[PDB]
């Protein structure tokens, strides 16, 4: 066998965050990593029609300090992604261009209902502690409804269920009626709430890295060299000795110390343990799913939106839409101009049935309505990813809780079992699901283990991140009238 | 490689029926078997002082003819679970008795609710084929709530709410808020409706085996031989070749012309597939949690609630009670007395933090109360699983389908990949979660093969059961009242109407 003194199953962002993070300490460290190549929900492709492309996560913003920083050391920089023009709502078959991240609502009701949702969402979300979204104070009974029955509640007009309804959508890549209201308020709240997840400019969407973020685990790889061993799948955990055994597929077997389990929960199902894991552990990986997207890239000769003053975002409600939401993916130098844009949850498993070329005249369509120019129906090169076919992911961008599991089950997702600890975006408690996430997870679980060890104290666990000077944070702000303008209800007990 | 024409996955009931509907016909089977044992979900344990208790899947009953045919042929035979004295039903802490399968309700707005509830989830069963769930008019509406959100439209009363309650605890060992509305109307109505799936005699808890259930499994292991691998948990399939490789984790290759997997859906997690299955599967059994049981059995020195004219049937209702249901479980001889009792649902995760004398405690001393017997107090033996803790099941009973999986991805369940067909209860289309369910499953299964092999013609992989001889159906009925009687709002229309 292999010895080493840790054990990283998995070699996405977490994984080599991890590893990286144990290297530099001075262990050595193997990294086991089921594909072919390295970073996971993140892939960047390359060819010379789009020179570089995320097919995978992409989007990094404020806030976001541990990614930024990391990212910054292997020597990567970012870009910001186009929102000099107006934005676009397309509401009812037409197009209501607009500024600012929320589309503007004229209906005096309907801006009530509109602004209370959304105000609503983060009212709720002060009450649920970011590390432990199970001890909200409702956590019982919001985790006992789905999101499709609190937006039946609170939204009382149908403009704003569609728009929140898309959302939660594009947000978690899932029905509202698929997720918990609990882990869905905890999700946007450990993101910094609505504006700040929503957001392009101040947000969640700022930023994209110069060549692509697969280069975060690929240069991590090259730092680690023939210590990341591809196409090495776990089988097999052995707890029972001295040592932690770890078996692949390709029948390796490796021992170490500790192990760091840096793989989507859900996955941990495709590991045999002995001995068998705890009762909790063993049903929680049952219950974990991940959503379900196809990322589109649609390239174009020119950015020809931005001759109309529209920077290409695109919110597109209704059923017929194949996709809801896009943004600007041409290059900083303003070639390879391109829309991105998702088709999300029961739409991805719908449309998937077709071809490629099927798919690219749909979102041409598409556009061509939205965007209001003929120039969309002519497409010079088209790239996709459907994420629901990936063995090794389970889905994109992440786990989501259906209603009762998180209360139930949520403690467990980061408890160690005996000698292996857990990494991996869902167990971050800030911008959990996304890139952040993953190396705050990495970071954490690595120095539980040099805190096993004895070679740093309890209190150097959770480490608190500088603000990057690149990416600084704006505040969040709102007005006198977003915080006391009242419900549609609230409206009613005053007549 | 060890070479034959099919691989069974999984040596539960299904897979044992499936292997031996294949031997039958004269072809050569494995069965790999992750376990050091067979019957999967079912558990039979033999020691002195129980001398033999299921501690897994246990009751048969009328309309489940497969089971009782595969253990008839297999020289077993049943006896009645002992419904000759009163049930119980306790709420608001006390002990009501009553005889018949539903407990009798006086008030008559609540009497109202209840025959319009359990009516209700009958005439909405109809609506939903067996065998395409997905194909019901309101599927989508139905799928897109939990049963906690039907409850909550449907009961105008507390009384219904908390029986509709237990009932779907008692029956899918999940919470309401947990489970799709389509997937548990589609559940009940594939076991032939409310009446048939509660009742004791005449439904689904009638009977147990006179031995214990794991002799299915193990008599088909004896016809078998050694062609059953225990300790072969399966690790890998790859179709990329002319013959399908199966590999275990013990290091041994199996090469077949087909594969059955007869193992719970999200279990084929935990095999790694050459090539990656199809998207739908891929993401199907990553969506389809089983349920969260505890099967507890406290013995006595005597069936002592029969002397009270109980039967030791008890539904307990109330969030202190442990126990949701229990059943007497004393020997046909009338030995080895006994009381099984189920902890259900979230009690499952909350009771597993104890110890198994803790449990056994708080057992007695709510039976002491429910059966008012300071008797109940003095157990003489208990045995007890937590189905929760197994590797190889996942839970208990059976799997169960959160809001919008059913629709989305319920047609891939029993869809073939390449030259993998699919078994386990879980596929069957009546009694689907039982030990029938594992029987049809399993020969459905083996039949899709024979079919793709040349042997039988395609109207013969789904095939009719006769009706037991020993085991006979009485119809399920209604009375004029039951069928016409207003519902609450009903009620409440009539009221407006009249008055104007
Ligand atoms: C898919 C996706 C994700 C995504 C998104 C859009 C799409 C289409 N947009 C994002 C965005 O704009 N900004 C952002 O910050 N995130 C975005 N996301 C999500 C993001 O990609 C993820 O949060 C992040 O990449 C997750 O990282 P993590 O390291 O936690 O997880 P992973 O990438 O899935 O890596 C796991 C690795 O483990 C390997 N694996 C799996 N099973 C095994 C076994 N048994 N043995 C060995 N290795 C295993 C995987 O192959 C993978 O490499
Ligand atoms: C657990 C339980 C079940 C149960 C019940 C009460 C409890 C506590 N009460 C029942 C009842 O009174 N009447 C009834 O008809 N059913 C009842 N249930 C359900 C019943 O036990 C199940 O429906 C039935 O036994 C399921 O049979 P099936 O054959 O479909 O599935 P299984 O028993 O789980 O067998 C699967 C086998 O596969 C093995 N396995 C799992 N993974 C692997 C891998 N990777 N490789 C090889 N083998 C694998 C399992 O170990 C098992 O033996
Ligand atoms: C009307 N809707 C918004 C449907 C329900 C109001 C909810 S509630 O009446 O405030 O409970
Ligand atoms: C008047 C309000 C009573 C609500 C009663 N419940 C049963 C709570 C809801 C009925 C829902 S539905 O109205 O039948 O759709
Ligand atoms: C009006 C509006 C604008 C943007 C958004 N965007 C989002 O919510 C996003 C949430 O998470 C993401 C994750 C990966 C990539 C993109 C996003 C979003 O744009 C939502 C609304 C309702
Ligand atoms: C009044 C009453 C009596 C029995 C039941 N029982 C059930 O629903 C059961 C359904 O599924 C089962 C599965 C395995 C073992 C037992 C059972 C039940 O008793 C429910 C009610 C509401």
């Amino acid at each position: 066998s292999n010895k080493c003194d840790v054990v990283v199953v998995g070699g996405g962002i977490s994984g080599m965050a991890a590893a990286k993070l144990l290297h530099d300490s001075g262990l050595n460290v193997v990294v086991l990593e089921a594909r072919d190549r390295v970073g996971g929900r993140t892939y960047t492709l390359r060819n010379q029609k789009v020179k570089y492309v995320d097919l995978g996560g992409s989007y990094v913003g404020p806030t976001q300090n541990r990614i930024l920083r990391l990212a910054k050391e292997l020597g990567l920089e970012t870009y910001k992604v186009n929102e000099v023009e107006r934005l676009i709502h397309h509401v009812k078959g037409k197009s209501y261009p607009f500024r600012g991240p929320f589309p503007p609502v004229w209906n005096p009701i309907t801006y009530l209902d509109h602004n209370n949702f959304w105000r609503t969402m983060d009212d709720m979300g002060r009450e649920i502690p970011s590390d432990a979204p199970w001890k909200a104070p409702l956590a019982e009974e919001w985790d006992n409804m789905t999101m499709k029955e609190l937006l039946d509640k609170l939204c009382w007009t149908e403009s704003a269920k569609q728009l929140a309804t898309l959302f939660v959508n594009l947000c978690v890549t899932a029905e509202t009626h698929e997720v918990s209201a609990l882990w869905f308020l905890w999700y946007v709240k450990q993101c910094g709430g609505t504006t700040r997840i929503i957001s392009t400019t101040n947000g969640g969407q700022e930023r994209k890295f110069v060549g692509g973020s697969g280069q975060v685990s690929e240069r991590i790889m090259d730092l680690l060299g023939d210590r990341v061993k591809l196409e090495r799948p776990v089988i097999y955990i052995d707890q029972t000795r001295e040592n932690v055994l770890v078996e692949t597929l390709n029948h390796e077997m490796y021992e170490a110390k500790y192990v760091i389990s840096a793989i989507p929960p859900t996955l941990g199902m495709k590991i045999h343990f002995n001995p068998p894991l705890p009762m909790m552990r063993n049903q929680m990986i049952t219950r974990v799913p991940l959503g379900s997207v196809i990322k589109c890239i649609v390239y174009y000769k020119e950015p020809f939106w931005r001759k109309k003053d529209y920077c290409g975002t695109m919110i597109i409600d209704g059923e017929e839409a194949p996709v809801a939401y896009t943004l600007d993916d041409t290059k900083p130098e303003g070639n390879y101009a391109a829309i991105m844009g998702f088709i999300l949850a029961h739409k991805a498993r719908k449309l998937a049935r077709l071809t490629k070329e099927e798919r690219l005249k749909k979102l041409c369509e598409l556009y061509a309505k939205v965007l209001g120019s003929l120039e969309a129906l002519e497409p010079v090169h088209y790239e996709e990813k459907n994420w629901c076919e990936e063995q090794y992911s389970g889905g994109c961008y992440t786990t989501y809780f259906p209603p009762g599991i998180l209360t139930q089950y949520g403690r467990v997702l980061r408890q160690p079992v005996d000698r292996i600890y857990f990494a991996g975006t869902e167990t971050a408690t800030h911008w959990s699901g996304y890139m952040e996430g993953a190396v705050e997870a990495g970071e954490r679980a690595a120095r539980e283990i040099l805190h096993a060890m004895g070679k740093i104290p309890e209190d150097e666990i959770w480490q608190s991140e500088p603000e990057s000077v690149d990416v600084p944070a704006q505040p969040i702000t709102t007005t006198f009238l977003e915080r006391h303008l009242p419900s549609v209800p609230g409206l009613l007990r005053l007549i």
